[PDB]
């Protein structure tokens, strides 16, 4: 919610799911 | 309220699922 | 209410899977 | 909902998936 | 969305399913 | 080497290997 | 080398390898 | 070398393989 | 080695291994 | 060569494998 | 301006039973 | 103007049963 | 003008039964 | 300019039951 | 602004039972 | 008595490469 | 008394690579 | 009495590499 | 009397590289 | 009586790389 002066932002949103199973 | 300096945006969403199984 | 200054945008959404087999 | 000069644009939505089996 | 004039445009979702026969 | 009186025995050998695919 | 008197013995060998597709 | 007075006994060998995969 | 008396005896040697995987 | 009088005995080696996945 | 692409749903249902014998 | 794109859909699911006799 | 992109979602189940019997 | 972003979600159920007996 | 940001979330159950007996 | 069953071998070897083109 | 029963063996390799280019 | 019963083996080796560019 | 049994084994060997450039 | 039990053993091996860029 910005409601301030005028400056730079982003917004990008990423997810990673990584594992390694044994057995 | 996305309000700010004229600029670029895009709302990239990366999504990816890897996982080793062995099996 | 993205409103800025007249550019041009591409949403990008890209998903994968992948797995392995060994029986 | 953006607006700015009239622009040229596409849904470069891709979809993936593939796996592996050895019977 | 693009509300300026009638311009080329249309979507290419591509989708891609094939799997690996051994049997 | 077994040797002996007359026995009934008989080997009963006999494999199973399943596998999921889901593609 | 199951050497004895004249009985009525017999091998059962048998195989099944199972395995499910989806295609 | 198995040698000795009559018996009653037969080999039974079995094999089974289970995995799941989830795509 | 067995060159004893009589006694009932068998092998029953299997084999069983389970995996799973929660991607 | 362990001999002695007929007493019940029978080798079984059995091996289980199992895996706590956490992702 | 409504548009919107076709898709098509992949259903899919393996299920089997087998029961030998020996008599 | 509403928009939205279709998404790709596929539910698996395996099940079986194996009962063995030997008489 | 309602926007909202969607979700790639898969049911996964998978159950077996096994019970051996050497009579 | 009512959006909505759902995440990403799938279920995972897998379980097994096995009863041997030698009768 | 009406637009919601649910946080990632997925249900997870991993359980097995085994049995035997030698009778 | 030096004789010994025949039996099937299992044995496959599959291999494919896809690659996309635009130009 | 050179006797060895067979055995069934399962050996296999499969590998793909997949590529993309936009030019 | 030269005698040495089998094992079961499978040997497996999968391997699979992706790459994206845009260009 | 050279005899000696096996065990089971079973060489396992999973690899796998992803490189991801947006250019 | 020449017998040597045997040495089990289970080779593993699991090993993966990944290098993400925005550029």
């Amino acid at each position: 919610e910005p409601v301030a002066e005028p400056d730079i932002m982003a917004t990008n949103r990423v997810v990673h799911v990584i594992t390694n199973v044994l057995q």
